[PDB]
């Protein structure tokens, strides 16, 4: 299948373009609108046709998505189609991948994934262990959270984005309460100092190699307030909510392995 | 579908590069020809394509031997030659394409020969087995000595199909002394000598444009060896050990 290859094939050169994280480039307003705490994204594995931006208000008592058709009109227009989730989510850390919504079930260690065009739950797992953060990057759909095995410290999970079983499971040293955002590039989880004020990536965790380094690469915080920080491998940008703002940054790889 | 499937193969290749860590003890393909040849099949080839190619002798030789299969070459001697419009020197050539890529007998002129149109495609003289010709993960590359350079080994990246130069490094390694070489994506590996214990003892990365001695042994089963070439395909040295043909596997990092 023509339509299968090219799926491969994009999935590879992305594989091959990894590198580490050097650079984060000044952040470009691309929306003001909703409240303190929220998120925004495009999904990664969407059709060239697919420019949809989906966006959901608040970390808590919220069950409505917007989905707006695309990238232009999401930052002219409110015009949205709002979506009623089955069950409300709890924090900001959810993704949209390969045309369904993956999200934390509120309070609770439930993660669920969602088609957004069956309207349906097609698969429901607890982990038994924003509380909960899922991520995608190059290599495919994670779960950062934190564990009493660990001493309050972040941990990272592979996940099946279809079964929603544990693939690996790694243990960082990073205490999730000091963490602030966090993203996974090129398998390399990515911490921030802290939420508020200024703001700077000193904590990498790869986890082809199970090792962890003391990093600094400073971004600036155009507002005062940062709720959410993820990596779109499609886009190699970070998609931000800035205290009832949207920004992009722009990310500069270098590396080989 | 089939351009895909090779830009797939090709970038899945680049994607399980890393550095020289390890060669595995030889095994041995077929005892057949001379002390000198070279034997080899064609990275970008079919699946249904498994053909090897023969051609024995380094000097005045102008026919090459086509076998089916891994098969048929391992345990059978029917082929078909090929004659090729101008002799060769040294073992330095590659199936590449479809083509073969071959030095001129005593010069400086490479020579793209299609095997099915049996025509020549392009021809393309240097400045300088003088030129050895071998293909990695990245394409099709040059390797030889030049004037500025005190002796020592250049390497020239060429278009596979007008035979130009893209780009030119000069090593800090004496041709002479040198034995057999190969390139794993992008890195020019340089042996110690052509007989006795081989060894693998210089690496030169042209993608930094660095070089570093290393040691990495190998199993020089017969001796002598006269030629020693990387296929990025099945990721295995090709060689021809003193009338032996071998290969060995390879371990990256
Ligand atoms: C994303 O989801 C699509 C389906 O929406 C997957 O497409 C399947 O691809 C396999 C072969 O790769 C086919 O056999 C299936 O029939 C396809 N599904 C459908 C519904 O046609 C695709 O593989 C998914 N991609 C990832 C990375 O999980
Ligand atoms: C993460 O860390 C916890 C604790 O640091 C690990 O739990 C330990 O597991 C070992 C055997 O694997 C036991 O001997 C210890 O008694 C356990 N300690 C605790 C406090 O539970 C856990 O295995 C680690 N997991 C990973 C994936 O590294
Ligand atoms: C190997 O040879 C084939 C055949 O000539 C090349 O295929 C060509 O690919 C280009 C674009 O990639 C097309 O425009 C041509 O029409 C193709 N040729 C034919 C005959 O269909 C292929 O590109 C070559 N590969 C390399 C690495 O040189
Ligand atoms: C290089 O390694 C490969 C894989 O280890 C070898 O291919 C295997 O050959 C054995 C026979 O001893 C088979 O049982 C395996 O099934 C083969 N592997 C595969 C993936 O088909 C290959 O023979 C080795 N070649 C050299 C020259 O060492
Ligand atoms: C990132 O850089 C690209 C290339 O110049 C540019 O097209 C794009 O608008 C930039 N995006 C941001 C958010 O700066
Ligand atoms: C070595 O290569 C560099 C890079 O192109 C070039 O400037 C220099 O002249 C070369 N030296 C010799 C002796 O070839
Ligand atoms: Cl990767």
């Amino acid at each position: 299948r023509v339509s299968n290859l090219e799926e491969r094939l994009r999935a590879c050169m992305q594989k091959l373009a990894c590198g580490k994280l050097t650079g984060i480039s000044d952040p470009v307003t691309v929306k003001t609108s909703g409240s303190r705490f929220g998120s925004w994204m495009t999904d990664p594995l969407a059709p060239e046709g697919d420019n949809r931006v989906w966006y959901m208000d608040g970390y808590h008592n919220n069950r409505f998505v917007r989905e707006y058709k695309s990238m232009v009109d999401f930052m002219n227009t409110d015009n949205f189609t709002s979506h009623r989730l089955p069950h409300p989510w709890s924090g900001t850390g959810q993704v949209v991948y390969n045309g369904s919504i993956y999200f934390n079930k509120f309070q609770s260690h439930i993660i669920i994934r969602f088609d957004l065009k069956t309207e349906t739950i097609l698969k429901t797992r607890s982990l038994d262990y924003s509380d909960i953060d899922l991520m995608v990057d190059e290599n495919g759909l994670w779960a950062v959270y934190a564990t009493n095995q660990n001493a309050g410290n972040i941990v990272i999970s592979k996940l099946d984005p279809v079964s929603l079983q544990i693939l690996q499971t790694w243990n960082t040293s990073y205490p999730k309460r000091s963490a602030g955002e966090a993203f996974i590039i090129c398998g390399t989880l990515y911490v921030t100092n802290g939420y508020s004020g200024g703001t700077k990536v000193h904590y990498a965790y790869q986890t082809n190699a199970s090792t962890y380094e003391y990093i600094d690469i400073p971004f600036q915080n155009k507002y005062s307030h940062i709720s959410m920080l993820d990596y779109n491998p499609k886009d190699r940008a970070l998609y931000a909510w800035n205290n009832g703002h949207q920004t992009l940054y722009n990310v500069t790889l270098f590396h080989a392995a």
